[PDB]
């Protein structure tokens, strides 16, 4: 659909490049049309001059003439559209948008004229438009939508749009970058308000944010339209149900848009399918299916994150930092390179001339009325109103599937127009001046503190006293709040300098430590409102709650009110309840009828009162607590900065000194290495934050707004269920005794307006890309998939960090323990895994656990596993019967440890972790903790970023080989080696599946070296242990038998026999004498018996009979007799058995 391969210096043409003049303007502009009725202008918007007072400049803008002026960048812009418009394409959703665009045609003028086409400058052509795509205007970080004609966009009849765009600049929300398809798209949606011609008013507002840092009330405002596009989850507090909040825009709306279908119903007939046909598809669509497009719709289809809560007003939370891209270098039909976190972007270099104008400023002032410190707050740019929106509402009583792009792909271009008159409205640029007040004080603010963490001079120290650091001269010191990072900088004074990579290596763990306990610490407190982790350092970070010994402490006491400023916003609203019905006929009891929807209605009623209050709740209470979440943020990263600095200035002051070029190559490699590792611990505390203020911000709601709103609503009733007690003596017909039934029928007690859910709360709360992150995040570096299929095998990483892996053919799959295992069946095979995660460092901790199964048979070392590079690294290999685990170091410190249990044919389950924070190493086999070592001498690891399984001689089996970015608890171990377990298979003494029709030795679990054997009493033939002296004797030889034959494996709950091999047949049976186990000669009498096994024994069996299992007997003589028991004396570990 997309035309391509137009590019600058294209002869004009009159078909796809053309010179038109801009309204009735005295200029022209070349044009190119990228698909029907869409067009391109790669130029600076004409209706503005590109140089400004410095007066008129707004905040955050950056101004530049030259940008887009010269052809060499000119060219540039139409390959950056055409590749975000053909990345639109890709999904299915952008098609239907794209394809409604071009044909929504403005609606006809009354022969018929048309108001869809741009002029060539010499008064000869005419050519169909509706999308224009310019440069920026004046402001170049800014994107607008403007109207051709601002009646026409408002009365139905529709009108052409025009956009700005800035494709080469993009600034990043927490971690990942914007994505600058999904801002096209936000002013491509915007356009079909236009085309449809439904724009609201522009007195339609709603508030928006309470302006808390002002001291007078004020409240921000929101056009309806921007609220309804730009996605989030502020929306969800407005299109609710039922609707709690109305206006005439939304009935008159509606109704317009049937006027103009049913005058089109007789247009159908005529001056071409190309306008006739095309109005078709137009009208498919309802009104109401437009109010519902946003944006959260299209992250889920291109799964792309953006900001989410108040994202119209982000300029007063936090200051955007920008970088730029290249087409298609950095961004192609795919989205970002490397995906929207990994994309490596450059600074742009406009960062340092953005225009900055506070809304504020707060002057700090000492003991003697000197400014001690001015910082600056700045406005989010919406409109302001100082009336109570909320006082003075009051709430009523009474009040894309079928785009079809098949048909729309079908329908002829537009040849020729009959132009209309005055298509032309003259364009005004809006300009504003910018206020600005301020404020003296002697508390500090939070802005205050936060500004106090920041710093230029490269050598500095850090403080704990907030009026040192204001009240500096040299400005050598730095307001901080890591009490152990601080109390270990100062306990190392006195040493000796650091001159070797030993002592540097010991100064470098040391820093990340303590950094880590700093940042990650909190407490847990039970609240009446559930189970809260409150983060301790919050106080000292931003000066709340913080004139007292602890901030836990004062938390408990005052509650989560106390934290932010503006307490009590809360007001009343108007409530309309003439709950009296308005007497005619009605003679029976069927009056219950018409007096029962009376009562539904005043049910919904009491529902859109408890919206009103949540909006209040969110749009009062709710954005003073987000503030503080951003805050906090701001405040992390200042204190990781300054950490990477100390580090920094360590490391370039001991390159001057005299150490070896390769041993400060490895310094630098680990310390770079170490800097992704505190970039993770930080993000671990934004976490903490993030939950610990949503679950205070949802809990205000519950013990402070809706106590109020069940006291205004307790008042409310006894004012209207009065009013129906009045009605119903008023009626004649109906007996008095049923007037008492009535009363008791239709009144109100407080349950019946009582709405609060904890958990429907928290889903407003959650937006998609919360979802995104936790569908995306995962402990491991690998995960190991195995898949068997027809003259194929599929073996991969599904761990989302996409591992690479190389296996040499012949490798073969089998079933293992709970699915399928790689066969190195032959000498010389290999499987290597490549990722950079591999190269561990000095900081990184990690853990590694797999299946394993070995066919050698022979005292014989062999490699097994291995990541080391130049006796650097660790590694497994077989020596002697068992393992042995090594660990080696840069400076020769090593670990040699030995595990003794391993032997052939068995299945082992093996767990390995490295934890730096404590320097402990843990070591699993199955289910019991074999090694529990200090690593503490270990200091730096660093080797490939491959790791190679291979075999020598040996045959393996190999099952389950996994990698994790942390260490693990002996409770984890645990539970996953049951669970792995705890399938529908009975096993082996050995671990392998059991299997019909093949011979076996019997073993009882309490003695488990002696197998059963054949004893002659009596005629009959019975079965026992052999004694302690005959253990030479050959034990019995057994055999399964199910009826079902081609039965292969047994599973749990199986029916079958047992026989034995011999000269002759034998098969058991249960004597009636006594309950011994005897052999008879004829498959007609052999017992049925049922298999099963323990969860918590996987290797042994059970055999039951008619609910009564099969054990041994206490000794006779000499014989442990096979028997049916039915006795509690003897012990219960006497029923489990073993074969082969």
């Amino acid at each position: 659909n997309i035309n391509d391969n137009l590019s600058i210096n294209s002869p004009v043409d009159n078909k796809n490049v053309v010179v038109v003049r801009a309204r009735k303007t005295d200029t022209v502009f070349k044009a190119f049309k990228v698909a029907p009725n869409i067009w391109v202008a790669p130029e600076r918007y004409y209706g503005e001059s590109l140089s400004i007072d410095e007066e008129y400049k707004v905040d955050g803008g950056i101004y530049d003439s030259n940008f887009l002026s010269q052809d060499s960048e000119k060219d540039k812009f139409l390959q950056a559209i055409i590749t975000l418009l053909k990345r639109i394409n890709s999904t299915n959703a952008g098609e239907k948008l794209l394809s409604l665009i071009s044909t929504a045609i403005p609606f006809p003028y009354g022969g018929y004229r048309e108001t869809n086409y741009l002029s060539s400058e010499d008064n000869k052509s005419f050519y169909a438009s509706n999308i224009v795509i310019f440069g920026p205007g004046a402001n170049i970080v800014e994107n607008n939508t403007v109207f051709y004609k601002k009646e026409d966009a408002e009365n139905g009849m529709g009108t052409m749009t025009e956009i700005w765009f800035q494709p080469f600049l993009t600034y990043k929300y927490d971690e990942f970058y914007i994505d600058p398809a999904i801002e096209l798209i936000k002013c491509l949606i915007k356009s079909l308000y236009f085309l449809y011609g439904i724009k609201p008013s522009d007195d339609l507002v709603i508030p928006y944010r309470l302006r808390s840092e002002l001291e007078n009330i004020e409240y921000s405002q929101l056009n309806i339209v921007d609220l309804l596009v730009s996605g989030g989850i502020d929306p969800k507090f407005i299109n609710t149900d039922p609707y709690w909040f109305t206006d005439n825009y939304f009935s008159n709306a509606k109704k317009v848009f049937e006027d103009h279908r049913n005058i089109y119903e007789t247009q159908i007939e005529g001056i071409g399918n190309d306008i006739k046909l095309r109005l078709k598809q137009k009208f498919r669509i309802n009104i109401n299916d437009i109010w519902e497009l946003n944006l959260n719709y299209f992250s889920k289809e291109f799964s792309i994150m953006m900001p989410d809560r108040f994202n119209n007003a982000l300029k007063h939370f936090y200051r955007k930092q920008y970088y730029k891209i290249d087409y298609p270098e950095n961004y192609s039909i795919n989205g970002f390179v490397n995906g929207q976190i990994n994309v490596q972007l450059s600074l742009s270099d406009r960062n340092q001339d953005i225009i900055n104008k506070p809304e504020e400023i707060i002057n700090l002032l000492n003991g003697n009325n000197v400014s001690l410190m001015r910082s600056n707050i700045y406005g989010d740019g919406l409109k302001s109103t100082v009336d109570d929106f909320y006082s003075n509402y009051k709430i009523p009583y009474n009040r894309l599937d079928n785009v079809n792009i098949g048909v729309i792909d079908n329908i002829p271009e537009i040849i020729d127009v009959n132009p209309y008159k005055e298509n032309c409205d003259k364009f005004s640029p809006v300009q504003k001046i910018t206020s600005t007040r301020e404020i003296n004080t002697n508390i500090p603010w939070p802005i205050n503190y936060l500004q106090a963490q920041n710093t230029n001079n490269e050598k500095f120290s850090l403080s704990s006293d907030f009026v040192e650091v204001v009240s500096s001269k040299d400005k050598s010191l730095v307001y901080s709040f890591l009490s152990n990072v601080m109390f270990y900088l100062d306990s190392i004074k006195d040493n000796s300098p650091i001159d070797t990579d030993k002592k540097y290596y010991l100064w470098l763990r040391e820093i990340f430590r303590n950094y880590s306990f700093d940042i990650t610490a909190t407490q847990e407190i039970n609240t009446d409102c559930g189970i809260n982790k409150v983060v301790t350092w919050f106080g000292k970070a931003l000066n709340i709650l913080n004139t007292s010994d602890s901030f836990v402490e004062e938390f408990q006491n005052l509650g989560p009110i106390s934290l932010i400023n503006k307490k009590e916003n809360l007001s009343m609203p108007i409530i309309e309840i003439y709950g009296i019905p308005n007497m005619l006929g009605l003679p029976l009891n069927d009056l219950n009828e018409k007096l029962f929807n009376i009562y539904l209605k005043n049910i919904l009623y009491f529902k859109k009162v408890y919206f009103n209050f949540l909006d209040q709740w969110w749009t009062e209470y709710y954005s003073q607590y987000f503030d503080l979440i951003c805050m906090a943020k701001q405040s992390i990263l200042a204190q990781e900065k300054l950490i990477k600095q100390i580090i920094q200035n360590k490391l370039q002051d001991l390159f001057k000194a005299d150490i070896s070029m390769d041993k400060l190559n490895l310094m630098n490699l680990a310390t770079e290495k170490t800097f992704i590792d505190l970039s993770n611990e930080s993000q671990i505390a934004i976490n903490n934050i993030n939950d610990f203020l949503n679950k205070s911000a949802i809990c205000v709601f519950d013990t402070n707004i809706y106590p109020k709103f069940i006291s205004f609503m307790e008042q409310c009733i006894n004012s209207v269920n009065s009013n129906v007690t009045a009605f119903i003596q008023k009626c004649t017909n109906i007996t008095e005794d049923e007037k008492l039934q009535l009363i008791k029928l239709n009144t109100f007690m407080n349950i019946d307006f009582e709405f609060f859910d904890i958990q429907s709360i928290k889903d407003l709360i959650t937006s998609e890309t919360d979802l995104i992150k936790e569908e995306k995040e995962s402990d491991y570096n690998l995960f190991l998939f195995t898949l068997q299929e027809d003259n194929n095998k599929v073996i991969e990483d599904i761990s989302g960090k996409n591992t690479l892996v190389k296996y040499s053919d012949s490798i073969s799959l089998v079933y293992g323990v709970n699915g399928d295992a790689l066969y190195l069946k032959e000498p010389d095979e290999s499987v290597s895994f490549s990722n950079k995660a591999f190269e561990n460092g000095l900081t990184n901790s990690f853990s590694i656990c797999f299946w394993l199964r070995n066919l050698g048979e022979d005292i014989i070392t062999s490699k097994l596993i291995e990541n080391k590079a130049d006796n650097c690294g660790w590694e497994i290999y077989f020596e002697n019967n068992g393992l042995v685990f090594s660990i080696v170091d840069c400076n020769g410190n090593e670990e040699n440890i030995y595990l003794s249990d391993v032997i052939s044919k068995n299945w082992y389950y093996i767990s390995i972790s490295i934890d730096r924070l404590r320097n402990q190493l843990l070591i699993f086999i199955n289910d019991k903790l074999i090694a529990n070592q200090s690593i503490e001498q270990i200091l730096n690891i660093y080797s490939s970023n491959t790791i190679s399984l291979v075999n020598e001689n040996n045959p393996i089996y190999i099952e389950g080989l996994s990698i994790l970015n942390r260490s693990i608890t002996s409770e984890e171990v645990v539970n996953n080696y049951f669970s792995y377990l705890n399938n529908s298979y009975i096993r082996d003494i050995s671990g392998e599946r059991l299997e019909y029709n093949k011979t076996y030795e019997l073993y009882n679990y309490v003695f488990p070296e002696n197998s059963l054997y054949e004893v002659t009493e009596n005629n009959n033939i019975y079965l026992s242990i052999k004694d302690t002296n005959n253990l030479n004797i050959q034990g019995a030889k057994f055999k399964l038998i199910n009826i079902d034959a081609n039965k292969q494996y047994v599973q749990k709950w199986d029916e079958g026999v047992v026989c034995l091999l011999g000269d002759e047949e034998k098969y058991v049976d249960i004597s009636s004498e006594n309950n011994r186990i005897q052999l008879v000669n004829s498959k007609d009498t052999a017992k049925r018996i049922i298999f099963n096994n323990d969860i918590f024994m996987p290797n042994c069996l059970t055999f039951a009979y008619n609910n009564k299992y099969l054990s041994l007997s206490l000794r006779d003589r000499n014989y442990n007799w096979m028997i049916c028991n039915n006795n509690d004396n003897i012990p219960k570990a006497a029923h489990l058995w073993a074969l082969k």
